[PDB]
């Protein structure tokens, strides 16, 4: 659907956002994974782990070896990996590779997450309820429509570090100017790197709710270091 266009900018952006820590970036996710160096590679930056040593001789085996390697490591973490093999990784298969990424942002990013008494999405998602409670025209219920007017970025981000953002200047009837605002204030000063595009979270009856909660989490880690 539309949710293939958003989660592959989405996931891209996500894994470059750790890749850079390990001195690189992808460019195109249905390719830049086939051989399982990068895969690897992200994995330990996101884990602070060492993995096995790669294979490097471009091979079918090699690359096969590799991913296997990678999706070893995360069942390691707990993971019970379903419809995900190595072959079909190396040989190219698009929703396959978009649904192994976002098994990883779930584990790496999200499980963890710990606030009052619950856990992983749920925490996530009472987090950014208790964060965004007393701003005007914000509810969170959900990690897609809710998120949808830009409201709801700018109030997350307001209550943390007021100074960044003037909310109450912000006009709920545009959602494109809300949206960038906070997607421009994330990447220059929380050095959170843009994930989601404006245009298609407002043209989209329904945004991707896994490109949203991979956007959000991310602000929940960089808020994290705190009081």
């Amino acid at each position: 659907f539309a949710w293939e266009k958003q989660q592959r900018k989405t996931f891209t952006a996500w894994c470059n956002s750790h890749l850079r820590k390990a001195g690189t970036q992808i460019e195109n996710i249905d390719e830049d994974f086939r051989d399982g160096l990068k895969l690897m590679l992200l994995l330990e930056v996101i884990s602070g782990e060492r993995l096995p040593k790669p294979e490097r001789g471009k091979m079918r085996v090699h690359k096969i070896n590799n991913v296997n390697k990678a999706l070893d490591f995360i069942a390691s973490k707990g993971v019970k990996l379903v419809s995900i093999g190595a072959e079909e990784i190396v040989d190219g298969n698009a929703k396959m590779t978009l649904g192994m990424i976002w098994t990883i942002i779930l584990r790496f990013a999200i499980q963890d997450i710990s606030v009052e008494e619950t856990s992983a999405k749920e925490g996530l998602l009472l987090w950014c309820q208790r964060k965004t409670a007393p701003y005007k025209n914000v509810n969170v219920q959900n990690f897609h429509i809710s998120w949808k007017d830009g409201l709801a970025f700018n109030a997350l981000i307001h209550r943390h570090r007021p100074e960044l953002i003037e909310y109450d200047k912000l006009r709920k009837d545009d959602p494109v100017t809300n949206l960038n605002n906070a997607f421009e204030v994330a990447e220059k000063y929380l050095d959170i790197p843009k994930m989601l595009d404006a245009e298609d979270i407002v043209n989209t009856a329904r945004p991707d709710e896994e490109a949203i909660m991979t956007y959000v989490s991310s602000f929940y880690h960089a808020f994290s270091g705190a009081l």
